[PDB]
């Protein structure tokens, strides 16, 4: 599992369930080709989004729909999504998490990287 | 204007307005003494808590009455309060912004020290 | 001034200065097409970006060039740049100021709404 | 485990080990009484506080030692520590975890609270 994705929700005081999150990976042709994605659990995590096989070096963005989240709930947020972009496995394989804290009008997020 | 204090709402996307802010310095029998207090502005600051003349190094606390914000937006609130405790270093001339957003179950607080 | 951008340095405690910021319109054929950009001032704020005439509602994307920030200080960088996407809408006189707090692995953002 | 603190690093992209954390509880002489300690583990988490028998209704302060965590990896930070203040177990035991995020000039927190 070297590419996980957790929400929180700081108005709830939750894990954030059901946020649905995409990953790209920059193409050859500066394009973002489709690489993975998935729905957070009912502990706001994804996991098996990749293989260390799969996840080669590149420059990738972890787009996490934090719109639909709100609107799920009944709420109108301000951004559309939170996305995250960052070049992964430039010095050999490494394991991400890409944590994000919600709320309607701010998100936060932070990655936590380990060898 | 050494020490100004800006509260921002991360639910609502606004200043948070009319927010008790307390103001401390801690005393050589291991005591909160109070030293400053006003409620945030329109824009979401206080300013005029104190002169350069006043504000000595030291230990400070800016508590944050955060849970009669969202007590008087009625919304469900976690923290008590949110405080900040730092050490005033002169060190050249400097002015201190201490800035907190806020949630509902989440802040974040950073320092602005500037020339 | 409809729309302000405000970075502020979460390891210098200060605002973070000479940060290229691009900000781009969503257009029809589902593309970014550049709207304005500019660089943070020694304020870490961004003024001048747009006029009410031009500031119509639709979405659009604030890039922070966080990377370029952080190696200018010598300091290793995870992001590429910061992203903030959101929908702009008329509803009574509205002014949009988009902050971001940054650190080398994290960052934090929030929308300040104001009439 | 009713009571668990994890913390970050938002400058290396890590957990932040051997963190110090105190905990108090409020006494009915309005001081704060000593509740439980411990140290942050090599995944920044922090468990085995307390017992869901000690742990009863009451106001809690979580005081993560961020100065000395700056201090050993031998940086200068602003805050002399993050305190959390919240009532716990008020509608019956639940099980909370406070979770840090840390840099020199800033902190964000979080509760995940869960029945
Ligand atoms: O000194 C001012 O005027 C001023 C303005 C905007 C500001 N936005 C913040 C802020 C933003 C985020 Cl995303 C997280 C945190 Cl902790 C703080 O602090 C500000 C200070
Ligand atoms: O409980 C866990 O396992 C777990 C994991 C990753 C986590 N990242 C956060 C976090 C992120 C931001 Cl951007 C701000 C803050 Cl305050 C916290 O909390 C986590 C908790």
């Amino acid at each position: 599992c070297p590419l996980m994705v957790k929400v929180l929700d700081a108005v709830r005081g939750s894990p954030a369930i059901n946020v649905a999150v995409h990953v790209f990976r920059k193409a050859a042709a500066d394009t973002w080709e489709p690489f993975a994605s998935g729905k957070t659990s009912e502990s706001g995590e994804l996991h098996g989004l990749t293989t260390e096989e799969e996840f080669v070096e590149g420059i990738y963005k972890v787009e996490i729909d934090t719109k639909s989240y709100w609107k799920a709930l009944g709420i109108s947020p301000f951004h559309e999504h939170a996305e995250v972009v960052f070049t992964a496995n430039d010095s050999g394989p490494r394991r991400y998490t890409i944590a994000a804290l919600l709320s309607p009008y701010s998100y936060s997020t932070t990655a936590v990287v380990t060898n």
